[PDB]
């Protein structure tokens, strides 16, 4: 059968999301505007479309200064704001943030910590235990943007922020610093669900095609993950006119970038009946990098072991002629909550054949449509669409859930 996946359509969707809208941070106006775009797209494809709203943590932002210097920061989700006048307090140097590195002198001061070795969380918990009024973590690597001190789901009682490598270096030689952090409450995000259901099958098996549509601050998020969203959407368009006894649910997950908040919410609200019908989840996340070195398509499963998604993909590979496909282990996308629920899932993503890793632009302002390979969208598309055809035709640790936690 003819499966006319058009990568140009996908490419046009990457543009709508990453240029017309731009960065789509979870909970913000641009994420909400993207949801409207995707909902609209789905309906035209003649899917039954619902929008699922869920709450997410408070949003933090603010400012840091010391002596004359204003310093761009990224606040950590789930941490504490300062009062409107702000927090001014001495700068204590904790080095790497081991409990050992905290003299009694740290009590009442802002703990300034270097990146590396410890999880950002253990840095802050160790600081708060030692009497720190707040925590600043600076990058140990070069960067265009302040690092995000991801606290991996944990709630901390003091302010925790991340800043660029150089700024933190200038900080170790200052006496004090002034932090102003305000918490935006009642934040929400949403999943956009579009269902293609067989009109006379009762309690049909459910197949999930998914991709998250939010991105990290300052990133246009063209490949992470406008690409996945885009391929998923085009696949719904091709599969629109193919007969199936399976109930197929195409979903764009929101707020993945805060710790799989969309998919977890979604899976959690599946009924026990629906869980028992759920067959398989194909998740698309980073399937368009033009990074020349990234030519191996990886199929990630939370336990590294084969399952139905893998089985279908391997088969579709042989059918289409595609040698660069590999099973491997990997969490940190929206396939993970499905796995935790018992449902065969896998996340598709490009990677370097040698070292497995992803482009250097990932999570930076350079994650732009300029680094989207139209060819690589086509390969991933043609592969996943075939795999899905094959299907429908007639607890995890913090490190497997979150991204960038140290
Ligand atoms: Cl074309
Ligand atoms: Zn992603
Ligand atoms: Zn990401």
């Amino acid at each position: 059968r003819e499966l006319p996946f058009k990568a140009k359509h996908a490419y046009s969707t990457i543009s709508q999301l990453s240029e017309a809208i731009g960065p789509r941070i979870a909970g913000t106006a641009a994420e909400k505007k993207s949801a409207l775009l995707i909902a609209s797209s789905m309906r035209k494809l003649k899917l039954d479309v619902k929008v699922q709203r869920f709450n997410i943590p408070d949003r933090l932002e603010g400012t840091l200064s010391s002596a004359g210097r204003d310093i761009l920061l990224q606040a950590a989700s789930g941490s504490a704001p300062t009062e409107e006048q702000g927090l001014t307090a001495p700068l204590y140097n904790a080095g790497l943030g081991y409990q050992k590195d905290f003299t009694a002198d740290a009590k009442g001061k802002i703990a300034l910590i270097s990146r590396g070795d410890l999880t950002y969380y253990e840095k802050a918990k160790n600081a708060e235990a030692a009497g720190a009024k707040a925590v600043i973590i600076y990058n140990n690597k070069e960067s265009l943007v302040p690092m995000t001190p991801n606290l991996s789901g944990n709630k901390v009682g003091i302010p925790v922020v991340g800043i660029k490598k150089e700024d933190g270096e200038a900080l170790t030689q200052q006496k004090e610093a002034t932090l102003k952090l305000k918490a935006f409450t009642n934040q929400t995000s949403q999943n956009i669900i579009g269902i293609k259901k067989p009109k006379n099958i009762k309690h049909p098996d459910i197949v999930y095609v998914t991709a998250h549509y939010d991105s990290v601050p300052f990133s246009p998020g063209a490949n992470d993950n406008g690409s996945g969203t885009s391929v998923m959407l085009e696949m719904a368009r091709v599969l629109k006119s193919v007969p199936s006894d399976k109930e197929i649910r195409f979903i764009a997950f929101g707020a993945e970038e805060l710790g799989l908040l969309g998919s977890s919410h979604y899976v959690d609200h599946l009924s026990e009946k629906e869980l028992k019908r759920s067959e398989v989840n194909f998740n698309l996340d980073m399937v368009g990098t033009s990074w020349e070195k990234a030519s191996e398509l990886y199929v990630n499963t939370l336990d590294g072991q084969s399952n139905y998604v893998w089985e279908s993909s391997r088969t579709a590979a042989e059918k289409i002629g595609f040698d660069s496909l590999s099973l491997t282990q990997g969490g940190s996308s929206d396939h993970v909550p499905f796995h935790e629920a018992g449902i065969d899932s896998a996340n598709f993503i490009w990677g370097d054949p040698e070292t497995e890793e992803v482009e250097p632009w990932y999570h930076t302002p350079e994650d732009s449509i300029e680094h989207i390979s139209k060819e690589r969208l086509q390969q991933a598309g043609d592969l996943v669409t075939a795999a899905v055809y094959e299907a429908v035709k007639k607890k995890a640790k913090a490190s497997d859930i979150f991204e960038d936690i140290k």
